[PDB]
């Protein structure tokens, strides 16, 4: 079994990551602001239930030709290297024309060493897409044993840049996710394979409830990465990042295909800038709120 390795929450939670104030390298419009900015600009603070919200710039109208919409990406100082990640997650980002949450993994460079995407969308999406992208050849073969459906299953760069694809079930993302108060996202993490799951609120296994985790009653996994190659060994240790950006390299291409979302300018990734530029209140929507994290070796 598993020992507790961090327990992250409220302030401390805070304390555990840096924020990346760049250039989007997703190339969405959005502007990545420190901490002490999104504190007093209230894009972050602890509740009064303990919780961390991490939310967007929901007020005011942009220029098309501004950066971007104001928003955060929290990168873990401290890195995981296999075990067990667990995340409480109340609410995050829902689903909102422009937008593109994630709750992902990266090495010291992106995109070429791959990466774990564990919650991530754009747009109006539904239901979530968990996906890995690899430096091997690795395809997953594991469609039997686990929940969601696999749409891609070759994870190599090298093969095409969708990756390796599952999406998850209903409820599992945006908007679904957060009328019914989010859930936890759990990840194991082996040589052979990286398990996801989504526990809906009030449907949470009691070792996870208890910090004494027994993989055993998690039950089928929702995306089962497991296949041709040794999985988990195709990663280094690596950084957990919450982050939202908007528009950019996915969000801002596949807009407005068959996701009502309107198109108002000369291809499809202006008309999401009109969008996120020009109707902040559509945005009240688009935060984290995290109960917590917690890591276990």
């Amino acid at each position: 079994s598993y020992t507790l390795k961090d327990s992250l929450s409220g302030k401390d939670f805070l304390d555990a990551f840096s924020f990346f104030a760049d250039r989007d390298p997703t190339n969405g419009f959005v502007h990545y602001v420190s901490r002490e900015v999104a504190e007093g600009e209230g894009l972050v603070k602890v509740t009064s239930s303990g919780s961390v919200y991490l939310g967007v710039d929901h007020t005011n109208t942009l220029s098309l030709t501004d950066i971007g919409r104001k928003s955060v990406r929290l990168e873990s100082t401290d890195k995981i290297d296999h075990g067990l990640v667990i995340a409480d997650i109340k609410h995050m980002p829902g689903s909102i024309c422009g937008a593109w949450p994630a709750f992902w993994t990266v090495g010291d460079t992106w995109p070429d060493d791959g990466e774990i995407d564990i919650i991530e969308g754009v747009n109006t999406q539904s239901q979530n897409t968990m996906v890995l992208h690899t430096k091997g050849n690795c395809e997953i073969t594991s469609d039997d044993d686990q929940t969601g459906t696999t749409t891609s299953n070759q994870c190599s760069l090298d093969a095409g840049p969708a990756g390796c694809v599952v999406q998850g079930t209903p409820g599992s993302y945006g908007s679904s996710f957060n009328e019914q108060g989010g859930g936890v996202y759990a990840m194991q993490w082996t040589d052979e394979f990286i398990k996801l799951w989504f526990f809906p609120r009030s449907a949470i296994p009691k070792s996870i409830e208890s910090d004494s985790p027994d993989v055993s009653e998690f039950g089928t996994p929702m995306g089962n990465f497991k296949g041709t190659c040794d999985i988990g060994k195709e990663f280094k240790p690596q950084k957990l990042v919450f982050d939202t950006t908007f528009c950019g390299d996915w969000a801002g291409s596949v807009y407005g295909q068959s996701d009502s979302c309107p198109l108002t300018k000369e291809d499809s990734l202006a008309s999401c800038i009109d969008f996120v530029a020009t109707k902040p209140e559509e945005f009240k929507e688009a935060y984290w709120e995290i109960n917590y994290l917690k890591t276990y070796t």
